[PDB]
C-alpha cells in the first residue's frame, strides 16, 4: 500500500545502516565527554563506562546543557502570541479586541505553561537537550492528554529510531523501535499480540514500531504501530503537516543530510588531544610515585642492615650509595602543562565555561534571562536560534493543537482562534520597558507646566512618540 | 554523512567567526526596531504644519512598523537570516526567497547556499539571470509540479530526487524578470510572472562587491592568509608537546642497571642500580617553543582585533536591548569593516522592500494618504530607534 | 515578584496624575500587562 | 494504583534497557581512584623519610 512497503521492521533496518555513521560519531563523542550518557549497543549493565582521563569535557558539556536549558525554558515565560493578519482591520484603536486578546491569550499563556509543569516537560526536555548536544538527534512524542494523569514527553535516543529526509529536509518517514515488555504493553496492542498467538509471561520483549510516513496523494502523514510483521490498529490517523506529534530535532542541520550532528562533534578533535596529553601527565606522575631504592654495589651499603634498623639506629653505610630513580622529564612536563592549559582555555571559551564576566553576582530569574541569552548565541554558536526554531516553537505548536481542544476556548475572537506562535527573545518577557522610559522622560519634565513660549500639547506628543505606543 | 569535518587545530577562527556573526546579527536585526519610513517628495507641500498628514503618517506607518515586525517574528526570519548571515560571512554568496504569505501558515525564508545556485551579472552588477538547483524529494514536491512530473511519465516512489530550477532572467523587451520553474528539460507552469525590477522576490547578496565580478567574496577570505599561518604554527606546538609526552626509558648499557630488576620491584624495594644510568629523552626545543608561542599570540591578537573579539572595552557591563544598539554599531563598522553599511544596503533595506510589496497587499492599507502609499524605506542608524 | 515589580513601576509614576496630553487609563493598563496579572 | 506506588524505587541516572540505577560518583570513579593512588605515594614517601 504505497511506501509502507516491506513493513516497519525492514524499512527500519534499511535506514538503520545509513544512520549508522552518525551513531558511531555519537558513540565516540560519548567516550570523550561523558561515558554513561550514550551507551554501546551490545553493552547492558556490565559495561565499565570509564570516565575519560580529562574532565573538562564532562564539566563543560554539563554546564552548556544547563545554560541552554535555563535560557530556553525559563521559569517566568517562554512564548508570546500576538494578533496577526487582520491587524489593519482592528488593531487600530479597538480596545476590546485587544482586551479579549489580552485575556484570551493570557489564559492561553498561563495554561500552557501550567500544563507544562505538571507533565514535567522541564526535566524531560532537559535530558533530551543534553542528549542532543552530545549526539546527532532526539525524538520526542507528546501523547494525548489523558485528563488528570500526566503524560510525560518521552525522549528516544538516536540509537533507537530513524528519520529520512530529502536533500531539502522534509520529514518523509520515521520509524521508532521502542521495546516494551509484554505485560506493560497496552491492553489493545496486547490484544493484538494475543491474536497472532503467543500468550506470554510479563517478560517477553514486544517491539512497537511507529511508522509515520508521507502520503503520495495527500500532504498528510499516516501513523500506525505494529508488532513484528503484523500491523495493529494503533489509531491510524492523519496528523496535519504543520504539527507533527513526534518532533525530530537536529542540532546543526546541513544540506542533503537526513540527520543531525552534535555540537560537541565540531570540537571533538581538540578535545581528543587534551585527553591524550592529560593522559600522559597523569601517567607520568604515577611512574614517579613508585619508590625503587637504587644502591651502588661498589659501595658498602649492603641494604640488609639498613632495612633492619629500627628508628634511630646507626648502621654502617655511606650517604652517596643509596639513591632513588627520579624522572628527569621537566621541560617535557612544562610544555605539556602549558599546551594543555591553553587547550583547556579554548575548549572552555567555546563551552561557555570560564567566560569570566557574568558569574559575578549570580541571581536566578530576575532578568538574568536577557543577558545569558546573547552570550549563549555569541560563543556557543548561534545555536540558540537553531534550537529555538526547532524546539521551542514546535513544542508549543503541538501543545496548542491538543490543549485548546481538551479544555475550553475562551471568548477570544475567530481571527486569533488559530493563533501564530512566537518564541525566543522577541517572545522573552512580554515587552514595561517602553513605559518606564516614557514616564522617566515625563518625570524629567518637572520644571514648568504653565511653560510659556512653548507648546504643551505637542511636546508631550513627541515624548510619547519616542517609544512605540 | 561520512565526512570527518576535522576541527581545525586552531579555534580562534571558529570562535571569532561565530562571535562576528552574532554581533552582526544583533546590530542588524535588533529586537526593538529595525527600520523607519518618513514621508518624502511632497514635503514642500504639506510637511509645513499640517498636523493631520503627519498624524495619519504616525498612525499609518506605525501600523506598518509594528506589523512588518510582527509578521517577521512569526516567520522566524530572525533565525533564518542569522544562519544566512553566517553562511555569507564564511562564503561568497547567499540567496534568500520570500514566498507568498499563505495566510496563517508561516512561510520561512529559505537560504540556499552558494554551492547550489548561480547568479550572473555584468561589469556593472545588474541581476541578469539566476538559476537555483534545489532538490526536493518526489513526494514533497507540490501537487502541481508533481502533476508536471507525472504527465511526462514517471510515477515514483516518495524517494526520487526531483530537481527544481528557478530561472529568473532579464527580458530583452521589458525591464522585467520572467520566472518559471522546471523539472529537467521540461518547463512546468510555475506561475510565470513579471516581478518588478525594484523588488525581486529572491535576494542575491554579496559580502564585498567588486567591479566586474558577478559574485561575492567572504569577509574572512580577506584574512585567510594570516589565519592559515596560525594553523600551521599551532599545529606544531600541539604536535611538539605530544612527542614530549611519550616516556621512552633511556638506559646506559655501560651502566649496571639491567632494567629487568628495576621493573620487577614492587613499591619501596631496593634493587641494585645507579642514579646516573636511567634517563629520559626530553625535547630540547625551548627557544623554539618561546618564539612560536609569541608569534602565535601576536597573530591571535591581530585576527582578534579584526574579528571584534578581544576588543576589550565594550564587554564590561553587558546588558541587551537598552541602547547597546548605538555603540555596538559604530565599532562594528570601525574594525570589522564598514561592512555594516554594505550589508545594510543589501539586506536590511531589500528584505523590507519585498515584505512591503506583499504584506501591504494581503492585509489592509490604513487611512494613510496616497503620497505615502508607496513609501520610501530607510534603514540603518538613521533608522535605528526613531529619533526623544 | 511580579507584584513588587509592578508597584515599583507605579512608584516610578510619581510626576503627574493630572498629566495632560496623555491617557491615564491605558498607560496604567500597559504597566499592569507588563507582568502577568 | 499504578500512578501511586507505595514503595518508591528511585534511580540516580537512568539508562535505556537497565532495570537499575548508577550512582553519580560512579561517573567520576576513575579520576578519584587515581587521586587515591598518587596521594598514597606522597603519604608513604614522607613516612620513609
Amino acid at each position: 500500500t504505497g511506501l509502507a512497503e516491506d513493513g516497519a521492521k525492514s524499512v527500519y533496518e534499511r535506514l538503520k545502516n545509513d544512520r549508522a555513521p552518525y551513531e558511531t560519531r555519537a558513540q565516540n563523542c560519548a567516550q570523550y565527554t561523558i561515558p554513561s550518557l550514550f551507551p554501546k549497543d551490545s553493552d547492558n549493565a556490565s559495561t565499565d563506562y570509564q570516565t575519560p582521563w580529562q574532565a573538562v569535557g564532562a564539566r563543560g558539556l554539563n554546564n552548556l546543557a544547563s545554560k541552554l536549558m535555563l535560557a530556553l525554558f525559563p521559569m517566568q515565560t517562554w512564548m508570546r502570541l500576538t494578533i496577526s493578519e487582520y491587524e489593519a482591520k482592528q488593531l487600530l484603536s479597538d480596545p476590546d479586541g485587544l482586551a479579549k486578546v489580552d485575556e484570551g491569550l493570557s489564559m492561553v499563556e498561563r495554561i500552557i505553561m501550567n500544563y507544562i509543569e505538571s507533565n514535567s516537560y522541564r526535566v524531560t526536555l532537559f535530558e533530551a537537550l543534553k542528549q542532543l548536544v552530545v549526539a546527532g538527534n532526539v525524538l520526542l512524542y507528546l501523547p494525548e492528554p489523558e485528563g488528570s494523569n500526566y503524560n510525560p514527553m518521552k525522549l528516544y535516543r538516536l540509537s533507537s529510531y530513524v528519520v529520512q529526509r530529502d536533500a531539502f529536509g522534509n520529514v518523509l518517514q520515521m520509524v521508532t523501535r521502542d521495546q516494551i515488555a509484554f505485560g506493560a504493553l497496552p491492553e489493545d496492542i496486547r490484544k493484538a499480540v494475543e491474536g497472532q498467538g503467543g500468550e506470554k509471561k510479563a517478560d517477553e520483549t514486544i517491539d512497537v514500531y511507529t511508522h509515520i510516513y508521507l502520503d503520495e496523494d495527500s500532504g498528510e502523514y499516516l501513523r500506525y504501530e505494529e508488532v513484528e510483521g503484523m500491523e495493529v490498529q494503533g489509531s491510524d490517523g492523519t496528523y496535519p503537516k504543520e504539527a507533527c506529534p513526534y518532533i525530530p530535532i537536529r542540532m546543526v542541520r546541513l544540506d542533503g543530510e537526513s540527520y543531525g550532528r552534535s555540537y560537541i562533534e565540531e570540537y571533538l578533535g581538540d578535545l581528543r588531544s587534551l585527553e591524550n596529553l592529560q593522559e600522559a601527565i597523569v601517567k607520568m606522575s604515577m611512574i614517579s610515585s613508585k619508590v625503587i631504592g637504587l644502591v651502588n654495589p661498589a659501595g658498602i651499603t649492603q641494604p640488609r642492615r639498613l632495612t633492619k634498623a629500627q628508628t634511630g639506629d646507626f648502621v654502617t653505610g655511606r650517604p652517596e650509595d643509596i639513591s632513588f630513580l627520579q624522572l628527569e622529564k621537566q621541560a617535557d612536563f612544562t610544555v605539556a602543562k602549558a599546551v594543555s592549559d591553553a587547550i583547556e582555555a579554548r575548549l572552555s571559551f567555546a563551552f561557555m565555561l570560564n567566560s569570566a564576566v557574568q558569574r559575578t553576582g549570580e541571581r536566578v530569574t530576575a532578568e538574568e534571562i536577557r543577558y545569558v541569552a546573547s552570550e549563549l548565541e555569541d560563543t556557543l554558536g548561534g545555536v540558540y536560534s537553531i534550537l529555538s526554531q526547532e524546539l521551542q516553537l514546535p513544542l508549543v505548536r503541538v501543545l496548542l493543537k491538543q490543549l485548546q481542544a481538551t479544555q475550553q476556548i475562551p471568548e477570544l475572537p475567530k481571527e486569533a482562534v488559530e493563533p501564530t506562535i512566537s518564541t525566543g527573545l522577541e517572545a522573552i518577557g512580554r515587552g514595561l520597558d517602553k513605559l518606564e522610559r516614557c514616564v522617566t522622560a515625563w518625570a524629567a519634565l518637572a520644571p514648568m507646566r504653565d511653560d510659556p513660549d512653548i507648546n504643551l500639547a505637542m511636546i508631550k506628543l513627541r515624548i510619547a512618540n519616542a517609544i512605540g505606543i
